[PDB]
This record gives structure tokens, sequence and C-alpha cells, in this order.
């Protein structure tokens, strides 16, 4: 019973769908650069690459399936800082920043944004959402499995990088909750289904349970 066709739903729209287009963007070109700074492992870096640009293109076509102009511009400055850390980082080839941004925090906030959204998406919407989904569980999280097969030399870069970074993510869970609220999508859900994603992903690494506890309270302790 929500109105696809309202103005406020329309309007938070054109920012929420801006957003996820961005992002998907940006995770192209990320794995490109991956691709360079890893050339070894180019080929599965270059898939990943290509498979975000087929999401960004299905999250295009919700936007016009609903006749709404997306926001790219505030899309943009959304991810800047995230952006910023990424492109310095991949300067110095500090691969480990990198894949911590792209591969942990970025992809860990994304499959939390679409198991949120599906349940409360129009038709075509939830499709897309559902596809892209599955494809995310059926390929190897390469910066995850990565990082994990490198954890000890890796683990105190990994550590000041979420520092740097997840209060960034942080920002961009308020800044996103009006219009996504208006979407239907609950601002508590998000934070958890995101804090659950990136936990596991820290385990998944090698990270101990008190380490994550650590780790997870550094954006929501300073609130
Ligand atoms: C039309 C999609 C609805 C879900 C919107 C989620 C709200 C904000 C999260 C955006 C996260 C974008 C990350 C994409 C990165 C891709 O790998």
């Amino acid at each position: 019973e929500l109105d696809f066709q309202s103005e406020s739903y329309k309007d938070a729209y054109s920012r929420i769908n801006a957003i996820v287009i961005e992002g998907e963007q940006e995770a192209f070109d990320n794995y490109n650069r991956l691709a360079e700074m890893l050339p070894d492992q180019r080929d599965e870096l270059h898939k990943l690459a290509k498979m975000e640009q087929r999401h960004m293109k299905g999250f295009m076509a919700c936007g016009k399936n609903l006749s709404v102009t997306p926001d790219m511009g505030f899309a943009q400055k959304f991810f800047e800082r995230l952006h910023e850390n990424f492109k310095a980082a991949a300067a110095e080839g500090k691969v480990v920043t990198c894949l911590l941004i792209q591969s942990l925090i970025i992809e860990c906030f994304a499959i939390a944004a679409y198991n949120i959204y599906i349940p409360v998406a129009d038709a075509f919407a939830r499709k897309i959402t559902e596809g892209v989904v599955r494809d995310e569980y059926l390929h190897r999280n390469f910066g995850e499995e990565w990082l994990k097969a490198n954890f000890d030399a890796s683990k105190a870069e990994l550590e000041e990088a979420n520092r740097q970074n997840l209060p960034l993510v942080w920002l961009m869970l308020n800044e996103v909750a009006d219009d996504a609220r208006e979407l239907g999508m609950e601002r508590e859900s998000l934070v958890e289904d995101f804090m659950i994603a990136y936990g596991e992903a820290l385990e998944n690494i090698g990270f101990t349970t008190r380490e994550i506890m650590r780790m997870s309270a550094y954006g929501l302790a300073a609130v």
C-alpha cells in the first residue's frame, strides 16, 4: 500500500535510486583499479566490474520504470569522501584499504539495502534486485578471500582503514534515512543488516569476536 506514483515516493526515489546507480558505477571503476593493482587476478577482477555495470543498468531501468530522474549529483556527493579515500589509497598501492572500502564496507551496505528493499519494492524493481542479490551470492567475494588468504600481512592496515572509513558509512546511513523511510525501508533494519553482513565479513577474513565488536562499534560509539 505504498504509492509508487505519489510525489513523496518519486522524490525520495530520485535520490535513493541515484545512490545505487552511482555506487554501482564506482564499484565498476574500483574493480578496474583493483584489476591493475593485482594484475594477476585481473580476469576475475574484470568479471566483477562488468557484473556491477550490468547491475547499474538494471537499477537505471528501475528508475525509468517509475518515470523518475535520478539526482546523480546528489549521489556523487553522497559517495565522495569514500571515493576520495579509495582513490588516495589506490594511488599508494594500498590495496588492503581499497578492498576494505569496496569489497567489505560498500558491498555490505548494498547487500543490507537490497534485502530491506525487496519486500517493499514495486514488482519490476523487486525482480531486478532479486537478480542482483542472487548474482552476489553465487560469486566469490574477491577482496574478502584475498584479505583472508593474506590476513597477517593486512591486519594492521585493515584496522586503520576501518577507523578511517567506517564512520563515513555511518554518516551515509543517517543521510539516507529519511528518503529510505519514504520507500518503506526502516533505518534500524538497515543498520542491523549492515552490521550483520560486515561483522560476518570481518570474521571470515580472520578477526576475533572481540576484535569484531571493537571494530563495529567505531561508528556508533561516537554518536
Ligand atoms: C533501488 C535500490 C533500493 C536500495 C537502496 C539502498 C539505500 C542506500 C544504499 C546504497 C548502497 C550502494 C552500494 C552499491 C555498490 C555495489 O557494489
